[PDB]
């Protein structure tokens, strides 16, 4: 296994671990506030990052690397709905930047299978960006209070 | 063979349908992009409905030994926000129904009653779309834009 | 969204829009002639291009570009079965050349998700080339009239 | 009670249907005799369809208090091979659709919109038969007679 | 919500976050080595701790505290099966010690619902200790190689 | 059809044809010895290579090349379980090296569909490497005799 | 355990199966590439049948404590067109049946009746393939090449 591939994979893994915890707390904060539709959607975002982390961990071990679950970077926790969505978007913008750099290196050393894995993750993070920009746009179009009312009931 | 002006009329209606297919499809995907899923879904079905009308016109023209024209695409009326998109669709349908009425007058004149019947059914369907569009613009007036948009976020 | 990526996506979208109308007209001409197997197969080629156009429109909008459904290029309409098939093949060869150029650029600017979308379109257009070259070969092997007889009934 | 000329027109269309019923039924059984079962089955359903139009005309005539004429049977156009039988069918239908258009014109003139509608349904059906006939004749040109016949041996 | 209760709950939550990652890595390590029965059981232990973390997080927010998902303590990662089992046991002995001290304080300030939450977690951690002590005892009774062989197949 | 792409595809095909026979004979040798679990797994590995060979043959023909099913290279046949596993691994390490070289060339000439096929085969061969290294690892962890015993029954 | 010449005969028959597997698989995929899908599907099943024969020989060789030979691959008889591919298959089957008869003779001689019974089963399957092949070549003679090909386009 290419040593820099493993470093890149461990970097993506670290990003997934931030997102898991950030989205899970954001989910439970929205549930606490009675914004149950946002809570449920954000729960699922968290679960999806868990599954990516699993796939990264499996690949690192196959390549005889050591998965790093010890290092947890900075959680971006907002204190209201609009900040929380922006915090999620900031984290995903960093995530996709790291994914593209990892893919470049995989291509260079011909680790095409690792590249394929990261690209699938990358498509999933861009779908999350799509959702997030759409939510932030809806807040601008209908206003904050109507956006929140629309996410009360599941 | 077909009456030459009937075939010209049929190709004109076909050209209108081809505009509407593309206009509604883009508007539909714009509304999905914005997270206005109820509008996106409804507008997708309007696009499909115009595709089916275009199919029937193509089939009729070929039966009449005419040449269907799928090459000349007229001007799409693409709006930049929900209220503009609805008015753009409405303007397109007012032109559409005017052309359908003139086509029906000519078919009647030359006794092409089957083409007339085809066009009358397309006409009823475009008037149903006009009903929808006038109702949507009327609702924007009665409840306001933001509430109208909120009501179209969720399918 | 990268500016040339959006231009390439709009170019492929333009090719899809030509194919949709070309295949649809070819389909209904074959039905008009009583060659129902050709008409049905060609109808499904048109539908398949409609679904590719849809995905391209969606990706362009996500990248904050403007989908161009206004410019309709030159339809290659044949006068008989053999010309219709060759017209379809001419269109597909142009289409795949454009797809390869779009993929090269996506790879260059690290738009791997757009690359993946175009590669899936590309595989579908190569399957259509396989079908078309096979049909033209059968016309040579069994002759035109037997080929047409084999396509009267669905 | 009904308009005198409308009833005359309806009886004329009825007479055209009575010819087609008998012509198509004989052509069907001839194709079956020859082992061209696909043609024989299709032609059988053409005959049945004309029977149904005949019934609807009879019922309308009786409602309008006219006398349906089933006694006068015009000239059957019988072919002696497949290409002739198809062209004979096509010649009959070209005459039938001409008569249908003239009847619709007169129904419209005297405001018998229900009779016009019945005739317009028949006309659409006969244009569909014309579509079929012209396509078959076109196929004989495109693939040749013997292959055309072969394609019509099995149902 | 009582301030020291929230501190205790956040301490127990911190123990759960360690256990999640430790058990998840050990599970994927066992799968990597072909010890699928151990890998499957350890995966389930990880999921169980995830669910406890969820309930802790919900309770903290109901009590108007701030759940801490940022501070990840030291993972005890073994290098072979016998060490991994011992690391899990060491972790659970620390977890139940902290659980007991959290329950003492809840009782003292009459937060009987938090006490009940913690007692349910405690029973599940004591079930895990029963499992661990039993596995270590089986290594002693049958030997390490038979123990491993018995955990190859699910 | 690019000429060196075809040569690369025929080279990968040649590797598949070796693996088909090597794995089939290994399967039947394990069945003859009563190591039925190994026999079944190796039969499925052989069938998987048969399917990759079919896809490669179909692609070569579409690209108007001549599939070469006449040149069969050297089968690596072991005479006990541990040698047969190592023979399979040696063959797959050679296979994956050739696959990466074929992908490099396909990327160079913009044959992205062929690259995508070859990348799917590579993922499957890396899964086989994972299986093979895991088996060799188990033999070291539990011993050869326990490993063989665990593979008597399906 | 097994007679040494029996094992040589079984390895020879196995070598013939390995040629047929590859030859029929390639011919199958050639016919699919050409759109002759009925021939491609039939030829595929012939390849799979030879694969199963090869498996039974391998198993019998190992039971007899022989070494199955999957390394030596003889000459594939690949044709350039349908007529040649069919004849290439037939030429391979005439050599295969000749070798099967010689193997059966030797099995009978040394009282390896279970090996004879295996080879006899394979022989019957190879004669069914000869029956198929001679029938196809005869049909090409009776209806003409192009009609034979047309009959094998659709599955
Ligand atoms: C921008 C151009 C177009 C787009 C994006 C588009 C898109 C689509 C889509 C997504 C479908 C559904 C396919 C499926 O999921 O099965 C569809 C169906 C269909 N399209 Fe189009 N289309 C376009 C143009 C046309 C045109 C120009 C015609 C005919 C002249 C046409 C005729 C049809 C028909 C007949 C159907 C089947 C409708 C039904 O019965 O459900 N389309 N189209
Ligand atoms: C005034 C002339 C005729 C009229 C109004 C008439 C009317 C009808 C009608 C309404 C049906 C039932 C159709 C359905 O609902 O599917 C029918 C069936 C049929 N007709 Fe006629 N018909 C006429 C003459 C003939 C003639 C001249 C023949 C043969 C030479 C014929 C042969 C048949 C046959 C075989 C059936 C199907 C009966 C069964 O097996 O159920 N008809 N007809
Ligand atoms: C704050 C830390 C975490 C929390 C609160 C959490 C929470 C949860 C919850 C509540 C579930 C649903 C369990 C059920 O009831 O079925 C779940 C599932 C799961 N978790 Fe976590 N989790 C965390 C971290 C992780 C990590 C770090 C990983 C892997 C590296 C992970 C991997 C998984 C997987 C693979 C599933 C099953 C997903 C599926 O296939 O549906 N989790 N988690
Ligand atoms: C020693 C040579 C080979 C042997 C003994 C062998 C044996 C077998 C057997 C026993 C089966 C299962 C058949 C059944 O029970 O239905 C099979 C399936 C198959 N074989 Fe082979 N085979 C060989 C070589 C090949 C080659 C060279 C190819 C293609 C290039 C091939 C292509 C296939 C395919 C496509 C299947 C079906 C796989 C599926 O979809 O399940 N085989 N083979
Ligand atoms: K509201
Ligand atoms: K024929």
């Amino acid at each position: 296994g290419d040593k820099k591939v493993i470093q890149h994979l461990n970097k993506i893994l670290g990003n997934e671990l931030i997102a898991i915890n950030q989205y899970f707390l954001h989910s439970r904060m929205w549930n606490d506030w009675g914004l149950k539709r946002l809570g449920a959607h954000e729960y699922h975002e968290s679960i999806d990052e868990m599954k990516h982390a699993d796939k990264l961990i499996e690949r690192i071990l196959f390549l005889e690397g050591l998965p790093n679950l010890q290092d947890l970077g900075k959680l971006l926790i907002g204190e209201n709905t609009q900040e929380m969505l922006q915090c999620d978007l900031n984290l995903e913008l960093k995530a996709t930047k790291d994914l593209r750099e990892a893919i470049v290196h995989c291509e260079q050393v011909h680790d095409y299978v690792s590249r394929d894995l990261l690209k699938d993750i990358l498509e999933s993070e861009e779908e999350h960006i799509d959702y997030l920009e759409t939510q932030l746009g809806l807040i601008q179009k209908v206003g904050l209070e109507l956006y929140l009312q629309s996410h009360m009931h599941e």
